[PDB]
């Protein structure tokens, strides 16, 4: 049983993670940010965990902090989880194809916490991708998986080989975490 | 007693500030533009003052109106708290390191009017910080340190050493600035 | 059963693919055009499909059309096969080194139909590989998988990393997009 | 009372730490790697900390492993011994002049882990101090501070502004790392 | 059962490996050169062989005599223990990433013998890792993976993506060696 | 009690300085130079020193031999006062901005003699800042930190950041040595 239950209440945001490594893709997730509860849904689910997350957060202000939060505390739920991290894989990497992108991500899941992120072009430091709702600034997908490397004590690298669409560049990196992770976690039949 | 209540009428915007400067970082901020309460917040709360601020403006057009006659009138209830400026520091400075991002303010507050701001990346003269409420430009920084500088009549420099988040770029500003008045404002058991 | 017949006929050519994707690498190629036909036969091989493919054209003009309608057709027998895609591992990637060649390939499986060719060196724009019958243009490689990925379906991403001999460099990519695609097409045991 | 005892026992290393942040510099280092030695004693002693450290491990490999993991631990006793953190100036920094040098560093104790390291001349990534017993790497201090901020869980930003000697470069950060953790740990009166 | 023990007499060292391809890791690696030791025990665990490894040479000239014929050795005994290569996956690749490092090896086991290795920092030409006993010059990691390929009769690509410190960079090469050869030697359950 | 007196008479000029580390900024100078007098009083007081000054000498030919002298009078009087140095904070640093200028200094009093200045704007080379009396060349400023720091016997760094004005470029450099100084010599309650 690789399951974490993470409560985390600061000033800023109240956070709920249930996680299961062991899942099937069942994934709920509800930040208050639509655009980053779509990316945590497609990590779950391409990780194949179950994962429910409930946020609530000064969204007022913009999504930073509720983003960090989220990620802080699904790391620390992550690493919890991965409890000894005895008989895995423990190296897991992940090329995602989405149209004209392509990203990758290679993990360490016994690795010193570390993180690195290289490639994305310069248009996402200052880019929104906005709907009805709080909206959400591609600047932030470096701090999501520094914060998820921080807390899961991991080391994560992940990587922008080519792409232009703002949503393309995003959701391929977040899916290519995933099925690193899902490939990592896994347990290793010769050890 | 170092306190100041200052009220401010215009056209554009109503703002009432009221400071001590001899404070425990009791803070309430409320302007209608979310990120900039809590970049005021910050600032009361890390020079240790004791602040509240209301100020309601035409918001519909941008914050920046409200964002400067706040900035003014907070700059002349510092000046006006600030007296005859005897027996104090005079002289103060701090670094503050957030996350990736490194900044720096240096005051005198017996110099001339003066502010200069300078190494904040190039994409933050467009960046908008966005959430369910009134959006900040960060272009505004500058603006902000000017008008303080110049309505509380102090010299004011202002330093992004380097950093990448606009958030963490802004917010490691404004708690440089309320550090380096921190200690400026600070009795002097020399003179 | 994954399996699909394909015929095609053009007024430049007439193609016949039978494919299985749950082969054993059982495959034989005959398109009047041997480098090609030494080049899909790898592609059928390493992918583990059992396929045969008979194509007769205008390799009178050269093998352009031929090889053009014969990546279509496969693409297309490619797709058929694959019906709903349900429980497969959807994403697949591969390196090969040959000598002193490094290709790789990356499919999505469940992608909208995308081709990224990238790092070819530049003299396989106009390189000819020739025997003792119709030759083969390197140029054609790049059509060859836009192609295969346009009527399969697929995002399919090629990328030569380095190396010098067209042939190994031709041949790599073949072989790296056959065990991408094996890797890809494969049951996922966890959906 | 602010103290920590942190035993870490490796399959590379043994390690012990005894740490006091109210101290009066009392310290003692013996690693096996000297100039390591000398560098957390300078350490101790100008955060003014009482500081023992002995650590044994396979230094016939290198020292980066026993000096790896005795930053670990040691910046595990620092988080541990700063407990809540409450009442803290929770900021600090100091420049180092050493003969041509000039390092600085700064610090927050209640900042997310992080660890920034610039201007540290070209030369010492490949430098290396040797006596009569086994020697230092400089390439390894970027490491030694990565390694503190990641384990007490704080953000580190130390500096070389400029210099040539790689002793006086080095023992200038580790002093500026030590007097900017001196100055943030000390009581605030005013928090 | 796929095992070889390889002795080998030089006029510059005495050389004795027994391997076993279908191994759980038990490695036990003396060559005389501790930090070479600790590669190869490594190589040997990552790709969960069981590998003992006995060697003495010329080390008062230096270690590059008993580095180079222990690893034309070791290539020998992989080679010699992969018989006939008959079901076996053939291809192999992995990412590590170590702290700030990422390398990255892919191989083709029945591919003509040929090592590529590319991106190793500059520094690496001439840096030497030194402990209490015979040192590690980084150069010779080049020496060593085409000694391996040379001798097992293998394609070995080996590539450093990015990285700094020494070390890191050594064994994060060692490891994907080891992975791509764990992954390239299964029994591939479709040929 | 850290006072001195030092008489320096030579063939160009004679000085007596009086000078009390714990003072209260009681300052008289009178060089026959009176921008270098403004300069030293400005130091004094910053500094909160107690300090007299007199000097005479060969301003026929120009300042510079009156305020080498000086500074060296100066700078032995320092370390003279300073006796056995013990209990002190001996790092102390400064940043002070006048109107467009921002200076820096840094002091070790226990570092060997050493002097680095650097920034000064390169018209301070070859500018004169002249009123109705001997005038004052600022190519002295870096002559004058440079014999302060070789006789008091302490490491002096001081920087221009930037600026433009040659009054305020000097004044806040001698300022910020000041505020160093002061900062140093303080006792350390903690020593
Ligand atoms: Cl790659
Ligand atoms: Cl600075
Ligand atoms: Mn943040
Ligand atoms: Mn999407
Ligand atoms: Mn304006
Ligand atoms: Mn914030
Ligand atoms: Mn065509
Ligand atoms: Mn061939
Ligand atoms: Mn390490
Ligand atoms: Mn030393
Ligand atoms: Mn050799
Ligand atoms: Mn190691
Ligand atoms: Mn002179
Ligand atoms: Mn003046």
């Amino acid at each position: 049983s690789r399951r974490a239950r993470i409560e985390r209440r600061t000033r800023e945001s109240d956070i709920v993670i249930e996680l299961d490594l062991d899942g099937t893709g069942q994934v709920a997730v509800d930040t208050g940010v639509p655009f980053y509860d779509h990316m945590l849904t497609a990590l779950g689910s391409h990780a194949s965990f179950d994962l429910t997350v409930r946020a609530t957060g000064d969204v007022e202000i913009e999504a930073h902090h509720t983003i960090e939060d989220t990620a802080i505390a699904l790391g620390t739920a992550l690493g919890q989880a991965l409890g000894d991290k005895r008989g895995i894989r423990r190296f897991g990497d992940a090329f995602i194809p989405m149209d004209e992108t392509l990203a990758h991500a290679a993990v360490d899941l016994s690795g010193r916490p570390y993180a690195v992120h290289t490639g994305e072009p310069d248009h996402l430091q200052h880019t929104t991708i906005a709907g009805s709702s709080v909206p959400y600034h591609t600047v932030i997908n470096r701090h999501v998986f520094e914060s998820l490397a921080a807390n899961a004590r991991i080391a994560l690298h992940v990587r922008v080989l080519y792409g232009r669409d703002p949503h393309h560049i995003t959701e391929a990196q977040y899916k290519a975490v995933a099925r690193a992770l899902r490939q990592a976690v896994e347990p290793d039949p010769r050890v």
